């Protein structure tokens, strides 16, 4: 019940940070548009990480606390593939308040668009056909 | 002096912040605009409030958790005049990662440009007449 | 084998877990023993669906992510025969963090001895026929 | 709202607080360390509930577990002994063991020593924080 609900926003949060990454693959975006783009990498990652902690107190874990507990126990049952990926999201959610520096926006940026849309679709699929 | 750094960087951002406002002010933002509008604002006030923490540890006040602590002593201490608006915006970082629903990003959004961008630049002007 | 060996920390579980109910038969148990019920009750349920995910990943059965996976594969196979109450008994573990209030802790008590300990038992004697026969 | 939190933080610590008193009294069966254990268990999940309720209060919503919650509380003076806080955590995550008599008694040992000092230091910090 309540994580299939929150997959569900999680999909729809997912649908938003896509097209902004569609956009950033037709042409270079603004600073403005930049800043968008990493906002939807911080409530799509949120959502994201409560499906993995919904998810598991579904199964019967309510030992789950936190981002990198459900990353962990995700990797370790197979929910996700690139562990390591998801382990660099929370870092660069930590990097959020420093994205006034050009280059630290920048390179948030081009992880969002090289890795981490995709493992987003990736375990979107995962858990789509769980449910 | 930690905290006059502090508050070159609160200039730094507040002036990005402010070419978004203004942006605002002249056309719709979009989807992705509005996004970038309140990470902009996240970023901002994340310093703003760090700006009053180290100003009043440097004065001896080790006694302050968070945001609203800062808040607080700053409304005491006569840095801010506007300390409702000031407490609206700890709601609103609060609700950033429901953002992805129009109805929360386009009230953050009215904040921002209607109440929020005014009261940041009254805090820039007080604290450069202190530094 | 590795389902075996976790079936007998399961039965060094259980002896304890029956101790305790077998002790909430007999007389009211105070609200500290109410408490420790729970905590046997959680260690053997922890035990008895590690022991289903062994033993379905030794079939060959790999996608258990979790106790009610496990519970769902071992009602269609046939190592439990009450998928409801197995079924609540995750619900009950998912309440072990409100059993500070006093209805919460009686109602899982009340559970784990009318229904859980049967289960667990069964259980037990189940996969230890599965070591010798089909 | 932390307040509520707090106010039932403090009801399970009440009954923690009661059964290491009786522990101090007379020895424990193995079926009261069990329910001594469950108690800390609940009373730990409170605490770090009340932290990340009263930081999310003071507008810092980047908290996400009890690991989180534990260091900026220990960074923000809610806390001192944080390493006491952090064997915490190690102890609830061996709560599937304690059908081994030496698990128990070491997480018992860590309850009755330790942990309910720590866990009234964090009651009295944070009621003079409101
Ligand atoms: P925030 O506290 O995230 O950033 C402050 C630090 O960034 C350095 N910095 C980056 N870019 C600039 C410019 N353009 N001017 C001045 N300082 C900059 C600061 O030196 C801080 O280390
Ligand atoms: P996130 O967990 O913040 O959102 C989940 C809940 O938001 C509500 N909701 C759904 N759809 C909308 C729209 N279009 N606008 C505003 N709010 C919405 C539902 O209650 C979700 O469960
Ligand atoms: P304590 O466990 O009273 O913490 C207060 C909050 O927990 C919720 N709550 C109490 N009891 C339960 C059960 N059995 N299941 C789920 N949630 C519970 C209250 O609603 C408070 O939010
Ligand atoms: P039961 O859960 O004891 O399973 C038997 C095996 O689990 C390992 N084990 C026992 N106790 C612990 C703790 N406290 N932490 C981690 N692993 C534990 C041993 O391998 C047992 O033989
Ligand atoms: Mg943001
Ligand atoms: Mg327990």
């Amino acid at each position: 019940v309540r994580w299939q609900q929150r997959l569900n926003n999680y999909a729809r949060a997912l649908q938003q940070l896509s097209l902004a990454v569609n956009l950033a693959q037709t042409r270079p975006l603004s600073d403005l548009e930049k800043q968008g783009l990493i906002q939807a990498f911080e409530f799509t990652h949120e959502l994201a990480w409560n499906v993995m902690k919904d998810y598991f107190f579904f199964q019967g874990n309510s030992a789950i606390t936190g981002s990198r507990d459900a990353t962990r126990e995700s990797f370790n049952k197979g929910l996700i593939k690139e562990g390591e990926i998801w382990m660099e999201m929370i870092k660069s959610r930590n990097q959020t308040s420093h994205t006034y520096n050009q280059s630290v926006a920048d390179e948030i940026v081009k992880n969002i668009i090289n890795f981490y849309h995709t493992s987003f679709q990736a375990f979107l699929e995962k858990m789509q056909g769980l449910k």
